[PDB]
């Protein structure tokens, strides 16, 4: 029993890491086979900050210019391109830990570890989840350029996340391993607003679920609900709309437990009409949205 | 900025943990230099839960009775030795990929991070506290058994905890890398009580403190208090005596956020008294203990 935020084991990824420097800027990067990517900052000053010219800093720079170190091995660059806002460093040596691997673009609600490193060492990892509005609140420091996130499928990483820059809320904006960025962003030190935020629905239904598992039952009601009843609630509080598609991914949960996925959506609406009158679930007095139903299951039951 | 529950990279833990079966029992394996450590429930069966006798059935035991499978790799075991609660597998292949490593026993109030293992395969990394009353709440399934909790210090692990059992309570025992259980447990099916748990003041403070620095400062007021004043408080909440050796240590948040520690126990002091009204610190609607003041100064400063 018991329940926390749990990452995946981070040792395939930490075998990828590198530091990548250009000039005067460092920064993290992934060395996959006999290419390293990191995020094309590594490129720039502090001149060119506001809006820098990426193609005019590419011109300018040779091969030589890349210094790339694992550990304490420089790699030979032997080529390089840019593909929308990472670099790829073509280097002489193949990596020998380059795991199974795949590159992923996420859809908003689902969840992913982070490495959190710096100049190529990894630092700490956890978990996290892309937001509606496609930030994600991590924990990243200066330094923290060329982190990534991924998901792992049975020795298969899956790389969803690279690092890119914080904006002047505090929450983090990012892009897929092919350089497009999560969200309308782009790599720019200007006042870029994210949009307004929401909870996620489905995932605080199977946190509930994962409750029920656990022995955290005293939100449960003796009401049910119809789906359109359900998302007006919501729609009030700030929750996603929740979809058929969203019913269809609680089945096992609802499966498991006895309880139908419209009666635990009784049981939320109840939850964000009254509150929790001091009470926790899960050892948190506030509704979790950042486990998915798949998180739950795999926590829950191996 | 930002402010995770971020566990230590487990890649160097990964490369250590194997499959132990003894007869018919499965477990969890600790790998370092030519020996296997386990716990030594990998030689019970149901018959005997009730209270193993654990030195008749170890001398039934040969060595070939010890199947260890790192990966697909079968180990050949060439000797065996009971310490405490746990065994240790001299096996013919001293493993590769060794760790600088330390065994060390942790105090009450240290945090560490777990690698939650099944059949030797790491499933996932949390981080959590050794509580004041000696047990954890982590988050184990059955085969977890002879996952390890770990710290890293710059390339070097310092092993402290590997898991044997879950309390009907819902929280976890385990013991030291020497086989001493933390805490008045035994490795027997019988019920046992756990103490009394309190808060960790010390962690409580250190957290505040990385409220300041990450910009929350609602909670902040304007009085002062002595040292006894606040432990009298303290101890009506089921907080933990606030020592001078405590307040030694949060020396370098104080530096940097210019709140003398007595200060920040006049805010804390409020925040018990009064409580929150709905709002939140760093995320959280309840005050975070399972925060070392080194914890805090590496997320905040590298
Ligand atoms: O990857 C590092 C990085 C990208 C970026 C863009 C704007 C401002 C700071 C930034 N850092
Ligand atoms: O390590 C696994 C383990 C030890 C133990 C003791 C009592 C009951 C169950 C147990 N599992």
């Amino acid at each position: 029993s018991g329940f926390r935020k749990m990452a995946f084991p981070s040792g395939k990824v930490e075998g990828c890491m590198v530091q990548v420097t250009c000039g005067t800027t460092t920064l993290n990067g992934l060395w996959l086979d006999d290419v390293v990517y990191c995020p094309r900052h590594v490129i720039c000053t502090s001149e060119d900050m506001l809006n820098p010219n990426y193609e005019d800093l590419l011109i300018r720079k040779s091969n030589h210019n890349f210094l790339v170190q694992a550990g304490n091995v420089q790699l030979r660059v032997i080529g390089h391109s840019m593909q929308n806002c990472v670099l790829k460093l073509k280097v002489d040596t193949a990596n020998p830990k380059t795991p199974k691997y795949k590159f992923v673009r996420i859809q908003p609600g689902q969840t992913f570890s982070v490495l959190a490193c710096y100049n190529g060492s990894p630092s700490g990892v956890y978990q996290c989840a892309m937001r509606p509005n496609f930030t994600i609140k991590g924990s990243f420091l200066n330094g923290s350029c060329g982190s990534v996130g991924f998901n792992i499928d049975y020795d298969c990483v899956s790389f969803c996340y690279m690092h890119h820059m914080e904006l002047p809320t505090g929450v983090h904006a990012g892009t897929d391993l092919e350089g497009n960025f999560y969200g309308p962003f782009v790599d720019r030190q200007t006042a870029q607003a994210a949009g307004t935020d929401t909870t996620i629905t489905v995932n605080v239904l199977a946190w509930l679920y994962a409750a029920v598992i656990n022995g955290d039952r005293w939100f449960l009601n003796r009401f049910t609900t119809t789906l359109n009843d359900f998302n007006l609630v919501a729609m009030k509080y700030n929750y996603e709309p929740l979809t058929q598609d969203h019913v269809d991914i609680l089945g096992p949960l609802s499966a498991q437990t006895g309880i139908a996925v419209l009666d635990m959506c009784a049981s939320l609406k109840e939850l964000l009409q009254n509150g929790m009158n001091g009470r926790t679930i899960l050892g948190s007095a506030l509704l979790e949205d950042e486990f998915t139903p798949f998180d739950v299951v795999r926590q829950c039951s191996g």
